[PDB]
């Protein structure tokens, strides 16, 4: 038994730097839902692990011209990591290069606006141009719009790919920031789980409108032919049945009525 390298990513409340991370070392520098999930999964698969923040800070997308993966998916495909424990969305194209456990949490694409903005749904965004909108750069949200042929989404993608300045953001925070300072002239498309978290914390200036654009899940990913495959799925399954994943979700998303 060799130390397992866990690639993950900074995204609240999945993985956050502890308040005193400066005086801490290793896996102790972090906290969050996925930090807790990793300890559980590790304990049930009987392995010691090392939490490693993805080098390029991305989830993963296959380059159009080079067909080479970046982000966490790439860490996995190119042997730089043994397993990904993060809010990584299970999608068809990712399933062709890596393997996923059964999902551990659900979500769907959603819309974030600054309170006051006149937008209630994706359709509203598609038939107007005053209010700009975009998504996280190399993630599944972006790939949902790029690949969609549904009229409204297709129309949203056509505008997004050519807007100026670029409507895509390097990180979630960046996107959330853009909404807050853009006086309502920028709406952000991100996953519901993350939308709900922001929406209920200070400054309470944003909100989620409309229903989710689709439905999917987050899964623990491993390289093709990994030896952890069965063990993590059994682990994720057990955790599901015991109701641990829900309790865990309820803890990290616990709302202080802040808003
Ligand atoms: N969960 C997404 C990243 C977030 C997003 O694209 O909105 C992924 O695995 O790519
Ligand atoms: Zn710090
Ligand atoms: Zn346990």
């Amino acid at each position: 038994n060799k130390t397992v390298v866990v690639t993950t990513i900074l995204e609240s409340p999945y993985v956050m730097m502890k308040k005193n991370h400066e005086m801490l070392e290793g896996n102790e520098r972090y906290e969050g839902y996925c930090v807790d999930l990793a300890a559980e999964i590790a304990k049930h698969c009987g392995f010691k692990y090392k939490l490693t923040i993805v080098g390029d800070g991305k989830y993963g997308a296959r380059d159009a011209d080079t067909k080479i993966w970046n982000g966490m998916v790439g860490e996995l495909v190119y042997g730089k990591a043994d397993i990904a424990i993060a809010p990584l969305t299970i999608t068809l194209v990712r399933e062709e290069v890596i393997d996923f456990s059964k999902p551990f949490m659900s979500l769907g694409i959603s819309i974030m606006i600054k309170k006051g903005t006149p937008i209630e749904s994706a359709e509203d965004l598609s038939k107007q141009t005053e209010i700009a909108y975009g998504t996280l750069d190399s993630g599944s949200t972006k790939e949902f719009f790029r690949r969609s042929k549904i009229a409204v989404f297709d129309k949203m993608w056509t505008y997004m790919r050519s807007a100026e300045p670029s409507v895509f953001v390097r990180t979630t925070a960046e996107g959330v920031a853009r909404v807050r300072k853009s006086k309502g002239k920028y709406a952000y498309l991100l996953e519901s789980t993350m939308n709900e978290y922001i929406e209920q914390r200070k400054p309470c200036d944003t909100m989620k409108v409309g229903c989710n654009l689709d439905s999917k899940g987050y899964g623990i990913a491993t390289p093709k032919g990994s030896s952890l495959g069965n063990a993590v799925n059994l682990a994720v399954l057990k955790l599901n049945e015991q109701g641990l994943l829900d309790k865990l979700k309820n803890k990290w998303w616990y709302d202080k009525g802040e808003c």
